[PDB]
């Protein structure tokens, strides 16, 4: 699961991701979009978790159940692979927006 490191810099880096940035660059503290309290999406920017599903389709990963998200799968995958984690406060808020808030490891 090195290609989620990656995957997940990228995007931080990229700038392209709705919702999805650094907080704390040295602490390595990051942003991704809530489950819940959403805001439409500008024209410049791409769906997070949409690129996630299709980047786990690269790496010949099975597609998840139906019973599943694409937010779901990423902060799982974050955690079994121990890749990131999280402490309170869990969230932060950009407008509107719910972000899920994110250590790396």
């Amino acid at each position: 699961s090195e290609w989620l490191t990656d995957f997940i810099i990228d995007a931080l880096d990229s700038g392209r991701f709705w919702g999805v940035g650094w907080l704390d660059e040295q602490k390595r503290i990051f942003t991704v979009p809530g489950r819940n309290r959403r805001e439409r999406m500008p024209e410049g920017f791409d769906d997070f978790y949409e690129a996630f599903l299709e980047e786990r389709r690269r790496h010949g990963l099975p597609e998840i159940p139906e019973t599943e998200t694409g937010l779901g799968c990423f902060g799982r995958l974050l955690r079994t692979a121990n890749r990131a984690r999280q402490e309170r406060p869990f969230t932060i808020y950009k407008g509107k927006m719910k972000l899920n808030r994110w250590i790396m490891t």
